């Protein structure tokens, strides 16, 4: 009797520290409105002392939770997508569930870089529809500090976010995802990577630092591959759906590049006015990008039954995905 | 027309280096069988310098692909359980998919500890009977990296290992997974950790290089928990799927500890004789264990149709789960 999915509730949360660009132009030495000119990036949030991806996805989650206006009973699985958990072990999803006060629910970390809120929220909707309960979806990230500041290409781009959206089950057909696509491009493994401290080379004493943050070895080859993966699956969860652009009434990509935005937009003929635009005060937070602009623009415009989205994103791996979702 | 998954192939890997227990005795100044006594452990795998956690993975993941003799096209979805990734960017999964040759499929990691296998199964089996496709769910780890050698409640358990299994799409109703239940419990988040690397404390130079490795903080509070969160999860499953533990043909749970799997045995009533134990060779491998005492028991006797497994598991976070599977 489950049929499909709704997103019933969003949230979204960021940590307190505003950056503005010029900060990072007066440590990278360039001229002013560089950053903004090159990535529509104005600023974007740093967290800071002690601040914790858990108590970062916790509050995203909780502002969800209340919007859903869900008993926490009726949650039974929390998916966290982040590439930065608190620690490599154990996971960072059952503590917050455990924070959310959520008893019922299982959970566990999705590591997708972004790609991972899409992946997630594929697998979730399947979880929903098979087991018919409700399903809490957080993305978080705390990419600021695995940031290079050295490496300008990474270092003006990437920002600390949560979103969250609560699924729950419904009765109705053609609604809710109408079509998903997850693909994955392991050649362009190398382009975005940081070199220590998974199982190939274990964090060390006396080891280089830079080898624990993030590099972006070749800026140009990722935007191309990225705007490939988000305009392709995008074509084809729309050709499932039997839709065209001109259907959509909301594209929301992942926020990886206003320029990144704007290609993407146009191989897929979306008007600039429909896509939902939040790098510009909330950076790149990889996998927290996309659940973060559905809690801005549903908070801006609730989200109207019968209204069509389309979600996409790329990421490192490489991987990507897109997602045609029906309110 | 999908309304199943079924395990089509199995698969297992382990790297070269067999360690007896008496090497792990003498280096802890343990007296001859002090391991065996006390876990069932009699030896393990570990890694040898140059092996990659995406190496071990591929490795299962392609025994389990030739054993359901499946055109590498059919994967639509790769889902790599793993504590241990190969870098914490990006997930090791999109690697595992382009060595495995499957260029239809999206890749993501899970980091459940352990519980990531079950959560991997759970989501893959909702993956399949929602869009028809069939998920290639690998579960690998490289613990002895992250072993403290001289915390002797850890270093004598874990090991290394890849499991994997092949879910494909099926038409008739009443078999594949029956029930599942995923749980977590964040209070005993401390129980099993490590200190370093996460967003909570990355790593640094000149840091302790004890806060790189795992820690077991209690083990008897540790024990206590899994043996809870594996009955309580299998009881229901079991319960949901209206059959007894006299109904279940094979027994297979997490191979945390020889102790531990008996203690789940007897508080469901579930003879040792239809109990899959592995770990007196293999160890405990975290997320791996289960498909891999999967693959070994189908070796020794070909999966049935018409037969029921139980599948269980416990693990840091504190996660656990319970899954009934009829073939
Ligand atoms: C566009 C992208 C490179 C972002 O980086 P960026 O903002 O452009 O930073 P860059 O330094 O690389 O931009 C190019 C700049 O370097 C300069 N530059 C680089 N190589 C140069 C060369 N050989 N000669 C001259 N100038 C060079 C460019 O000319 C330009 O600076 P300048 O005009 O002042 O000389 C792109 O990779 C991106 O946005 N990736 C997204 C991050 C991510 O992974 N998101 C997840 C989804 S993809
Ligand atoms: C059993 C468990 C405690 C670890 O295994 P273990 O080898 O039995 O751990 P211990 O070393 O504590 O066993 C008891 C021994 O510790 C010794 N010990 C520990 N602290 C001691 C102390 N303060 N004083 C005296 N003895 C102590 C005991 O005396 C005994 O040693 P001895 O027989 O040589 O005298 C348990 O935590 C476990 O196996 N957990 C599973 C691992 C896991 O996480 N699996 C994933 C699913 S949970």
């Amino acid at each position: 009797q489950t049929r499909s999915s709704r997103m019933a509730g969003f949230g979204h949360a960021v940590p307190a520290r505003c950056v503005d660009n010029a900060e990072i132009e007066a440590s990278l030495g360039l001229e002013a409105g560089w950053i903004e000119r090159r990535t529509g990036i104005r600023s974007r949030y740093w967290a800071e002392a002690g601040d914790t991806l858990s108590g970062l996805a916790e509050r995203a989650g909780r502002m969800a939770l209340e919007d859903a206006k869900i008993n926490a009973d009726d949650i039974a699985l929390t998916l966290l997508a982040t590439s930065t958990p608190d620690h490599l072990l154990p996971p960072s999803a059952p503590l917050l569930a455990h924070r959310l006060g959520l008893t019922r629910s299982g959970a566990i970390d999705l590591a997708g870089a972004c790609s991972g809120f899409l992946y997630a929220l594929t697998l979730a909707d399947g979880f929903v529809r098979t087991y018919g309960r409700a399903v809490l979806v957080v993305a978080a990230n705390i990419l600021s500090r695995r940031i290079n500041p050295a490496e300008r290409a990474s270092a003006v781009l990437f920002a600390d976010a949560a979103g969250a959206v609560v699924l729950t089950p419904c009765p109705e057909v053609k609604r809710g995802v109408l079509s998903a696509d997850l693909v994955a491009d392991g050649s362009g493994y190398d382009l975005i990577q940081i070199a220590a401290g998974g199982s190939s080379q274990p964090f060390s004493a006396g080891m280089i630092a830079e080898d624990a943050l993030m590099t972006m070895r070749d800026g140009r080859e990722v935007f191309s591959r990225a705007v490939a993966l988000m305009t392709n699956t995008s074509q084809r969860v729309l050709h499932e759906a039997e839709l065209t652009a001109a259907d959509i009434s909301r594209f929301v990509p992942h926020q990886a590049n206003a320029r990144m935005s704007d290609a993407v937009c146009g191989n897929l003929g979306i008007e600039r006015e429909k896509t939902v635009r939040t790098i510009g005060s909330f950076g790149n937070s990889s996998a927290a990008t996309i659940p973060l602009s559905l809690s801005i623009t549903n908070a801006e415009r609730p989200l109207a039954g019968g209204e069509t989205l389309l979600l996409t994103a790329a990421g490192a791996g490489m991987t990507g995905g897109a997602v045609v979702y029906r309110v």
